[PDB]
């Protein structure tokens, strides 16, 4: 994961520019869709819930799990740690063999928009757009820094 940001894209739903996720790899490209998935599992139905006098309490564990917590696991660093678990790709693809073609006149009120497209696929075609003049600046330059070095 060497960049991961919004990027938009002509969703084939409605034809149109729509905000999704998007991932880079040092030789590969992730995408999908956002579920609403966010640390939403604290709302059971239940008839209201009950204590009793009996508990745990304590400190300084906590605190062991703060400051980069992934050192007590010295198997691999800056590595795909829990990936296929902890995400769930929904879309992949191969960068070290695609054309990127940034757009300074996309479509539909978008001066800013890259279109990709491999020579080696099937005459395909991509569109990306990022907010940032800069993020799509740099992430074509990124593309084509994984795949001038894969």
């Amino acid at each position: 994961s060497i960049k991961n940001g919004i990027l938009y894209l002509e969703d084939p739903v409605n034809h149109e520019w729509y905000p999704h996720y998007f991932v880079l790899t040092s030789s590969k490209i992730y995408y999908s869709e956002e579920t609403s998935s966010d640390q939403g599992n604290e709302d059971e139905e239940e008839p209201k819930e009950a204590s009793g006098s009996t508990e745990l309490h304590s400190s300084l564990e906590v605190l062991f799990q703060g400051p980069n917590p992934a050192i007590l696991e010295p198997e691999r660093e800056h590595l795909d740690e829990n990936s296929p678990l902890g995400d769930l790709l929904r879309g992949v693809l191969d960068v070290p063999a695609c054309q990127i073609a940034i757009r300074p006149e996309g479509k539909n009120n978008r001066l800013f928009v890259f279109s990709i497209s491999m020579p080696s696929v099937a005459q395909w075609s991509l569109d990306v757009a990022a907010d940032s003049q800069e993020e799509l600046q740099d992430w074509v330059k990124k593309i084509r820094e994984v795949a001038q070095t894969a």
